[PDB]
């Protein structure tokens, strides 16, 4: 073993602007939902133009997810931060173009523009810590990264409520607010993306690991996606964490786009304690997924922990559903921190699980797949539950949730596993 290892700072930039600009690219795909009610005044459309807002960021991912994984592979890490950059930086800069009463098509295509980002945004972490970061610290580095998604959409939660006040008496101080937090939001993405402009290097000099060593020595031979996708298909284990990982994501990104709505159908005039309270199911949601990963790390048991994750997700999920309209935010505020807490806490495990499942194929095309699986899924259930929401109020949603978590809990009990 003399591979000539050493370890870089750069490493550590490489990771902070990183975890910057995804942050960035979360807060952009929940500003819009957390005060829908204030953008369906400004914009005089519906409450589905806001939820598909939010949703062309998961239509996005399916269809290239894979094309981009492809083009990190054979292109390399650099490319893939620029797009990633430039595209969420372009993305805000439409958007700072679009207020007016009559440009929701402008705020349209720089959502659009931000959900291709999201698409290069979201597959890099593993990749860096890979690239850039010794053995003992790959670990930390992912967890970091993802972690700043996380953090980007809790301030995607909490800040858009104070930025913007629900004057809808007022059109021109509503418009001057929108543009003030489109203008930060755009010099903040510039500003990383000149950041990973000029700092973002493909690769450090010298190998941070063995195994990264031998990587980078010797090319990967020519492999197929299709025919990893095809054998990965096969795993019927596999197929059941699919759905299971795909319907809890779902279900969180649907929660998350119909947050407003639900809150203010039976609390008037509490937007900002609405984006408190998805600001506090993220964090946790955080929390919970640090201690579930410590806990793995302590018993290397997958299924049980999972099953059990999940039977509380269900159960919390109930809780919320059946103490939404108590008229007591404090209650609301409880539920939601323990239903972020176990959903969340439930995504990496359930990642675990699956590579482990599927040590043998590549873990890039599995983690595609169960993306793709999580973004299909929160769009049926974010249009479902919208729906049941407008037509029968947020309880019918809610209780369509409760049933999809309880069809995930049988589908994860049915896993056949001897991790
Ligand atoms: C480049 C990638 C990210 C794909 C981008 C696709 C979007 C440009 C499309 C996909 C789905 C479309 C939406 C599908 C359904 C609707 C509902 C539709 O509502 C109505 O026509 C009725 C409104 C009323 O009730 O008065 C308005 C357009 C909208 C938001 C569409 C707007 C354009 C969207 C977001
Ligand atoms: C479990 C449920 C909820 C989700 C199921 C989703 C999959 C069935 C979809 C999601 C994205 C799809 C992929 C999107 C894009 C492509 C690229 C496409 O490329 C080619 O035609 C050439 C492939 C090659 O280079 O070999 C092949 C199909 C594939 C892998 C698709 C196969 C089917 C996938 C994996
Ligand atoms: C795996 C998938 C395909 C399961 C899909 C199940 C749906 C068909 C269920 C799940 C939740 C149900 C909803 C739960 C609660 C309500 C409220 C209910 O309100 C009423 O008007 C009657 C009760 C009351 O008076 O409050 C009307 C039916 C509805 C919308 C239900 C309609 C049927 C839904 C959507």
């Amino acid at each position: 073993p003399l591979p000539l290892t050493a370890l870089s700072p750069r490493r550590f930039v490489v990771l902070l602007i990183f975890s910057l600009y995804s942050l960035v690219n979360a807060f952009q795909w929940i500003q819009y939902s957390i005060i829908s009610n204030v953008f369906e005044g400004f914009y005089g459309v519906t409450l589905l133009h806001i939820d598909w807002l939010s949703m062309v960021y998961m239509l996005a991912y399916v269809p290239l997810i894979f094309p981009a994984t492809w083009l990190l592979d054979t292109r390399g890490l650099r490319l893939t931060a620029l797009l990633g950059s430039g595209l969420n930086c372009l993305g805000a800069w439409i958007k700072c173009g679009s207020v007016q009463q009559h440009l929701f098509w402008v705020t349209m295509l720089g959502q659009c523009l931000c959900s291709v980002a999201q698409v290069f945004i979201l597959g890099l972490p593993s990749r860096i810590a890979s690239v850039w970061f010794g053995p003992k610290e790959v670990s930390t580095a992912c967890a970091t990264a993802v972690l700043g998604n996380q953090l980007g959409t809790a301030v995607g939660f909490l800040l858009p409520p104070v930025l913007v006040p629900n004057t809808q008496n007022d059109t021109n101080l509503l418009a001057c607010n929108i543009s003030t937090m489109f203008y930060g939001t755009s010099a903040v993405a510039t500003l990383l993306f000149i950041l990973t402009a000029i700092a973002f290097k493909e690769k450090p000099r010298y190998p941070p690991s063995q195994a990264q060593a031998a990587l980078q020595d010797s090319p990967p031979e020519e492999y197929s996606y299709k025919k990893s996708i095809r054998n990965l298909f096969k795993n019927i284990p596999f197929v059941l964490l699919l759905i299971t990982y795909g319907i809890m994501t779902g279900a969180f990104y649907s929660v998350s786009t119909l947050l407003n709505q639900m809150i203010l159908t039976y609390y008037e005039g509490e937007e900002v304690n609405a984006g408190r309270i998805g600001l506090t199911l993220v964090v946790a949601g955080m929390v919970g997924s640090i201690l579930c990963g410590l806990w793995l790390d302590y018993t290397k048991t997958y299924k049980q922990t999972t099953l059990i994750v999940y039977i509380l997700s269900f159960i919390g999920m109930v809780i919320f559903t059946f103490t939404l309209d108590l008229r007591y935010i404090i209650i609301v505020f409880v539920t939601g921190g323990v239903l972020g807490f176990f959903m969340t806490g439930y995504l990496p495990l359930g990642f675990e699980f699956a590579v482990e499942i599927t040590y043998p194929e590549s873990e890039g095309t599995s983690s595609g797949l169960l993306n793709a699986s999580a973004q299909i899924f929160g769009i049926l259930f974010t249009l479902a539950q919208g729906k049941l929401t407008s037509d029968y109020g947020p309880k019918a949603g809610n209780i369509f949730l409760c049933v999809w978590m309880f069809i995930g809990i049988i589908l994860t009990a049915l896993i056949k596993s001897d991790l």
